């Protein structure tokens, strides 16, 4: 079991490559300021996660901005605030402001030299196009919840991706599914028979943050605390 055995990295984006937690914390600041309260980042992410998961209907909405706008309305209500139309508009379009993790671009640019790179996203294609401009590489394949007809962890998202990659020349055993979310990615990757690389982005933090809690702990074949550390492990494997 070696990193170099694989031909394609199939990525989660939001939480693995894009730091969506920092993006959400930043995007909630205008609304939070009106409460007069003081929130930690963990507290804001708890509020976001408790109010976003209900919006994850079985059939995906066409536009992720509609989820964010509905979340804004829910959070304004929870905080005893009246919603503001301009704040809602800015919050709903905020994916374009969500930053990459500081290590992501250099890691992706290295791994692009050696692997086919694929995206599996629950956030829609045009939002991901905005994030992609910050990620420093072109992705060979991009699969969204709108393509599949469901959100991960639905098994259809993984069979859709596996079939797409097979048609592109990548056998299932040559896929390494690389992602932070045990719930969204590694439980269904396990069930689908994929090998997993767990990027534990919250390794130095408490809890799951903006990420849904998993029903079980999945098996993972590789563990890294960052994308940069995955790239370093590949470099070390090639050196012997």
């Amino acid at each position: 079991m070696q990193l170099t055995d694989f031909k394609a990295l199939t990525f989660d984006c939001y939480g693995t490559l894009i730091d969506w937690e920092t993006g959400i914390v930043n995007a909630l600041q205008p609304l939070a300021k009106r409460t007069g309260k003081t929130f930690t980042s963990d507290e804001l992410l708890e509020v976001f996660g408790r109010n976003e998961s209900p919006q994850q209907t079985e059939t995906p909405g066409a536009l992720y901005q509609d989820i964010l706008r509905a979340v804004y309305d829910r959070i304004a209500k929870e905080w005893g605030l009246e919603p503001d139309a301009a704040e809602r508009e800015e919050f709903g379009t905020s994916v374009k402001n969500w930053p990459a993790f500081p290590d992501t671009v250099e890691a992706l640019q290295y791994l692009k030299k050696h692997y086919k790179l694929v995206i599996l996203s629950n956030i829609d294609r045009n939002e991901f196009k905005l994030s992609n401009a910050k990620l420093g590489v072109e992705f060979d394949h991009i699969i969204t919840a709108q393509d599949v007809g469901s959100y991960k962890p639905n098994p259809n998202n993984f069979t859709y991706m596996i079939d797409a990659l097979a048609k592109a020349g990548i056998e299932k055993k040559d896929i390494l599914h690389t992602a932070e979310s045990l719930y969204h990615d590694h439980i269904p990757a396990n069930d689908a028979g994929l090998v997993s690389a767990w990027i534990y982005r919250r390794h130095g933090k408490e809890g799951y943050g903006a990420t849904h809690v998993p029903s079980r702990m999945p098996n993972v074949d590789f563990r890294f605390n960052s994308m940069g550390e995955m790239a370093e492990a590949h470099k070390q494997a090639l050196k012997g």
